[PDB]
């Protein structure tokens, strides 16, 4: 009777399941809320089968999307995939509410499923998007439609940078990828997904207020800016996995031998995979830093680990570094004390998990929103250091990476940024604890469920 059913629902892939499967956790920790999990999936080997709970408490169901091959080319976007996808899933989303035998309360979809907008309406349900990134990019989005109608050419070709009313100016060459080309699909999806906020009943940021306190100002306050919004903000931030036991972590045994904060972590999870050129500058940089590493390598993308490496690469960093295939335990590395540094994409995820544990970072990013993520966590925070030029405009040389390394790991520039971590990640536990600012802004949400109820 008393007890709320949220509904999260969820794109297809792992990189968005478990950020959903995050958020849920946090609703339920502190508030009677039953979350159930509907996550939109896509067709892979028999694991056609398409954690559920022993009192009902946090199921997930499966929500098996219909083929989109014959809407796209091997030239399509992936935003716009995902986007056709969600649109031709539709149908089978109306379905799984429609026949829940308990309908949800309160419906949260994530940044790529807002066009379920209509069945929340229909269903008469209350309405939330999931905004799983800056507060930043979140105005970007809103306010593109603006941007559209004020410029009359590229983005990318742009002199000048683009004023966010209330917000840090985006220089063109750290826009996101939908913004990159006019003429693409993805770009007239990417404005639309920015007017869908606004019909929604409110926003989740994964961020808190210390850390965007000025964007999140103008998203509440701005005169140009709440023309386009008129609704409100949850920063909730930043949410992301506990740390988990694990059967024999092959990497963390290695790390209790190493000295605190003394190990630089390089991995880009699944985000992305580097070239083959970008590999072994890389791998040099690394082995000439004379600095003890871990890791994690995905075959090269021009367009046996050893094989991609230089030649007896790892016969040399024998004693050095640790040479990891695939993926790892992030969130663990992360947590051990023995580490000292980052090198990440700058997807959102994984960042929050390096602040969440006071490391500091080199910004690498590769797509999405990374470069405008990338921009913050150096200019903004100054809680990393990125390579000269954007390593997707020019290679990143082994000399250049060499001094990165040695800079973050041994320098007293090195341990500032490492200071700044370690406050950034203080702030963050203050906003999670009870009464903090994310916190109370998940109870505030609560109130606005339970009150359209």
């Amino acid at each position: 009777s008393s007890q709320l059913h949220v509904a999260i629902v969820s794109s297809p892939g792992m990189g968005h399941l478990i950020p959903v499967l995050v958020l849920g956790n946090r609703l339920a920790t502190h508030h009677n809320i039953k979350i159930t999990i509907l996550a939109i999936t896509t067709t892979s080997s028999s694991a056609e089968t398409e954690l559920t709970n022993e009192e009902k408490t946090i199921e997930i169901i499966p929500v098996p999307s219909v083929d989109i091959s014959h809407l796209i080319n091997s030239s399509t976007k992936i935003f716009t995939q995902l986007r056709l996808l969600v649109r031709e899933a539709l149908p089978k989303i109306h379905s799984t509410i429609a026949s829940m035998t308990h309908r949800p309360d309160a419906l949260i979809v994530d940044i790529f499923c807002t066009q379920i907008l209509p069945i929340a309406e229909e269903f008469n349900i209350s309405k939330y998007t999931y905004h799983p990134t800056t507060a930043w990019t979140l105005a970007l989005a809103i306010y593109c439609q603006v941007f559209d109608k004020e410029i009359e050419g590229e983005y990318v070709e742009l002199k000048e940078p683009l004023k966010i009313p209330g917000c840090k100016a985006l220089r063109p060459d750290d826009v996101v990828d939908p913004l990159l080309d006019r003429s693409d699909q993805q770009y007239e999806e990417y404005v639309k997904l920015g007017k869908e906020y606004t019909d929604f009943d409110g926003i989740l940021i994964n961020t808190w207020e210390d850390l965007e306190p000025e964007t999140i100002n103008a998203l509440r306050y701005n005169e140009k800016l709440r023309l386009l919004l008129k609704v409100p903000v949850f920063p909730i931030g930043p949410l992301r996995r506990k740390v988990e036991t694990t059967l024999n972590d092959e990497v963390i045994q290695w790390l209790d031998k190493q000295n605190n904060e003394s190990v630089l972590f390089v991995s880009f999870g699944s985000g992305g995979t580097l070239s083959t050129k970008q590999m072994t500058e890389l791998a040099w940089g690394l082995e000439l830093s004379q600095q003890k590493f871990v890791w994690v390598v995905r075959p090269p993308s021009d367009g046996d680990m050893s094989e991609y490496l230089p030649e007896g690469f790892l016969t040399r960093t024998k004693d050095m570094g640790l040479v990891v295939p695939m993926w790892a335990n992030q969130v663990e590395i992360l947590s051990h004390s023995s580490v000292g540094g980052f090198l990440t994409h700058c997807g959102w995820n994984s960042t929050v998990e390096s602040l969440t544990n006071g490391v500091p970072m080199i910004a690498w990013p590769l797509h999405a929103e990374q470069k405008m993520n990338a921009a913050m966590l150096t200019e903004e925070l100054g809680v990393a250091i990125r390579p000269a030029v954007l390593p997707t405009k020019k290679l990143v040389k082994r000399e250049e990476i060499q001094g990165m390394v040695r800079i973050l790991m041994q320098t007293k520039e090195g341990k500032r940024i490492k200071e700044k971590a370690k406050k950034l990640k203080k702030s963050a536990e203050n906003a999670l604890s009870d009464g903090g600012s994310s916190y109370n802004s998940i109870c505030e949400l609560v109130k606005d469920i339970r009150s359209r109820e």
